[PDB]
DNA sequence: CTAGGGTCCTAGGACCC
DNA sequence: GGGTCCTAGGACCCT
């Protein structure tokens, strides 16, 4: 009863196809991100950069005091997401259970394959070979018997590369295997179980699940389960967008409500064209709008609402800017909706 | 020196039984 | 007092 999940994976995603499209790309250090005057991050960057230390959600002034030379670019999201639809298209050449996790990656549930023997790690080479045929881009893939040993398993041999996890490895791979690894543990649930003494699985191993229970609640028994390969999540293909957003970070704080409400007019049109290509009538459950300010704190404010409006939105968030700003300044400016069920 | 796109979980009061 | 809805906040995921 055991099942094939493959984990598969784009390398430097954004990264590789900015390469691909521009060769001259290839070997300078490369990131796309906002650039420091406008206070942006990295979204990622190619191995050139990240041998510096640029990394993903790293503040972009860092990534330059890193890496002087750091070539900035703003992002091409069309290639991205038309590179994602292809490889979710090479996918389906394989099974219809396919649950994509982000534009680069999906899990696979291979199990009742017909495709190379039924042989799983066969399988994934084959759709990493076509992907880099076909699209010119490389992927890395994880092979193992639950979802979250696979995606593990897909970052250990990258680039370009996979990394099979079978049923009699999993034990000797959990015994050391920190538990930040484990995707949904973080880095502020690390650092708490690092200050019980809870590194690895294997450390977990050795507690009751009824002090889990008590000291995280349902993420103790997540992590209980996960300290012993159970992962009991099938492979859902049928997964839905429950949420639009559209915010921005300007490049300095503002202080005054006009300031506020001039961002929001440019934010709207936004907003409206990108529910309008899922929603055309723009019927929703629920819009709001988000502020955060200069000290980092963040407020929402949202509410039961049957269809898109600008007003609206310009009314709550005036509203949030009286009611919850307190003299501080503002760095972001958000608009959001929530979908309707079906 | 701290983005923008999202999902999921928690928690109190409202409301319903 | 138990479901469920409403709403806010936060950890976390991806690049
Ligand atoms: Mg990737
Ligand atoms: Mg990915």
């Amino acid at each position: 009863g055991s099942r094939k999940i493959i984990h598969v994976d784009m390398d430097c995603f954004f990264a590789a196809v900015e390469m691909r499209d521009n060769p001259a790309l290839r070997d300078i250090p490369i990131a796309i991100g906002g650039s420091r005057e406008r206070r942006g991050v990295i979204s990622t960057a190619n191995y050139p950069a990240r041998k510096f230390g640029v990394r993903s959600a790293m503040p972009t002034g860092m990534a330059l005091k890193l890496c002087p030379h750091l070539t900035l670019l703003p992002g091409r999201f069309d290639a991205y997401k038309e590179a994602s639809n292809h490889i979710r298209e090479i996918f389906s050449r394989y099974t219809s259970r396919i649950e994509p996790l982000s534009l680069d990656e999906a899990y696979l549930d291979v199990t009742d394959s017909v495709h190379c023997h039924g042989s799983a790690t066969l399988i994934a080479q084959e759709i990493r070979q076509t992907i880099f045929n076909e699209l010119q881009l490389t992927a890395s893939a994880g092979v193992a018997p639950v979802k979250f040993l696979a995606k593990i398993a897909s970052d250990m041999n990258k680039p370009n590369g996979q990394f099979v996890i079978t049923p009699a490895e999993v034990p000797a791979f959990l015994q050391t295997l920190p538990l930040a690894k484990i995707p949904g543990v973080g880095k502020v649930s690390a650092a708490k179980l690092e200050a019980m003494g809870l590194r690895t699985c294997g450390d977990v191993q050795k507690c009751d699940l009824v002090m889990l229970l008590k000291r995280f609640g349902k993420f103790g028994r997540i992590l209980w389960e996960r300290s012993q390969g159970i992962d009991e999540r099938d492979v859902n293909s049928e997964r839905l967008r429950k949420s639009v957003g559209v915010e921005r970070t300007m490049a300095e704080d503002i202080h005054h409500w006009s300031e506020c409400e001039a961002i929001i007019e440019r934010l709207y049109p936004e907003l409206e064209r990108r529910l309008a290509k899922v929603k055309p009538d723009l019927l929703i459950a629920r819009q709001g709008v988000k502020l955060k300010f200069d000290d980092f704190q963040q407020t929402t404010q949202e509410h039961v609402w049957p269809r898109l409006n600008k007003a609206d939105l310009i009314a709550t968030a005036r509203k949030t800017w009286d009611e919850r700003r307190g003299g501080r300044g503002v760095r972001l400016v958000g608009l959001h909706v929530t979908l309707l069920d079906p």
